Formats: C-alpha cells, structure tokens, sequence
C-alpha cells in the first residue's frame, strides 16, 4: 500500500539541480541521470523504497559533497536495475523546439 | 481593460509547470521566458493573450503528456508578437574574459 | 553587530535564477558562480556587506541587463576574493561513472 510518486519527483529534482550545480564541465551526466529515471518502469519510481533511496541518497550528497559521482554512480546503477523499453504529436513537437533552440547558438 | 498583471500570474503559473516537468531539458525553459520577455509591449497586457494564456493552461493541466505542443502554441503566440532592440561594449568584455575564465577552471 | 545569512541565500537565489534565464547558451556560467559563493567565507555570507553587494548588483540587473555580464563578472570577484581554498573515492566514481557514460553511445 504505497505511493510515493511525487515526493520522489520532487526529491529527484533535489538532487538533480545537485548534479547540474557540481558536474558543470561534463554536461553529459545530467541527462544520464534524467535517463536512468525514465527508462525505469513507473512502480518502482513511484514506490517507497525509491523514497528511502533518494533521500538516503540527499543525505549524503548534503552530509558529503565532496563525494558526489558516489552518489550519483550508486542512484544510476539502482535505476539501472529497474527498466523497461518506451515510446505522437508530443514527440514531434519536443523535436521541432530544441531545434529551434539548438539552431540559435 | 488592462488585463498585465492577471497575464503575469498565468504566465509564471505556467512557466513554473514546465520548470518541473521539462527541466529534463534545461534550455526550454528560459527560451520560452525569453520569447515572453521579447513580446509585445502592449499584446502582453490584452484580454486576448489573457484567453490564450488560460485555454493553455487549461489543456496543459488538461492533458499535461501534449504538454510540447501547448509549449510551442504559446512560444509561437509569443513569436508572433515581438519587436526588436538587440551589443554592448562593456558586457562584452566581461563577458568573454568571463567565459573565458570558466574555461580555464578547467 | 548583525548577521544577515538567510536573506543573502534568498538574494543570491535570486539572481542565480535571474541568471539561468539569460545566459542560457552558457550553462557554465551559473554553475560557476554557485561554486563562487560555496567556496566563499563561511562569515562573509552571512555579513550585511554582502547583503549590500547582492541588492545592487539585483538591481542594475533589472535595471540595465545589456550589462548582466558586468554584473555577474562583478559578483565573482568580491565572491573569490573571499575563500576557504578547502576525495579519493571520487576519482574512480566521476572516471568509471564517465566511461560508463561514453560506453553507453
């Protein structure tokens, strides 16, 4: 008897801006983990143990910092080992945006 | 019939709803910002762009997995109406020295 | 005396974000003056001096922002001129957690 789904986006999003903060120089990482998250199939990300897990994970990102890619590794590979394959008008719509933003650099 | 700070308050409502779900995707966010900011001095404050702003926060609370589309309905909106005004010489300076000092952190 | 912290996190926060709207096709820009202020003194951020600091440069940042750069240049300086200077773990953890990352293309 739990969902915990959005404590858990909101304590994503806690974390991430954790990340996008302190891996500034290795922009590949942030959707990494934004990917890691998706992939992953919708129980787990909205179950408790996902709570304890993010919040066990924001404690420590918080207690130590200087550890970060620990964490970051550790919350990857625990989204790792939930998955699942994905996937009209939505799709297309995203496509045509961040062309337009990519084509104005 | 000044309708701006009502238009304010939906738009912010609106932009805060894609700071949560699109900041997957960190460079939506201050596009559409900006082509709010580059908008119209008047249109910005209308009953018109007040029905908009709302019947997109209508279907973007309504249906939010079409989300993208309303974001671009409302970046399009927002195209449509724009003026001008873009190079000062002291920003940049600062601005590449800077950058250029973000680099070398490295 | 006086000490000030809690509104100088929400006057930094502030610009920070005043930031990420406007130096969007630089996203190290605002990583970098996160870090500035982390790396900061532990009593200067919570000084009155640095409230002062951070209400001008927010309000020419709203007033004048063809020169946000000038603005964020500035807060940087005053913000490493003040600094601790102060992980093994980590090393293996950003390099394996990067080639994972790389591998994954």
């Amino acid at each position: 008897k739990k969902c915990y789904k959005l404590e858990n986006e909101k304590l994503f999003e806690e974390f991430l801006e954790l990340c996008k903060m302190q891996t500034a120089d290795h922009p590949e990482v942030v959707p990494f983990l934004y990917n890691r998250q998706q992939r992953a199939h919708s129980l787990f990300l909205a179950s408790a143990e996902f709570c304890n897990i993010l919040s066990r994970v924001l404690s420590r990102a918080r207690s130590r910092p200087a550890k970060l890619y620990v964490y970051i590794n550790e919350l990857c590979t625990v989204l790792k080992a939930h998955s699942a394959k994905k996937k009209p008008e939505n799709r297309i719509a995203k496509k045509m945006l961040l062309e337009e933003i990519k084509a104005n650099l």
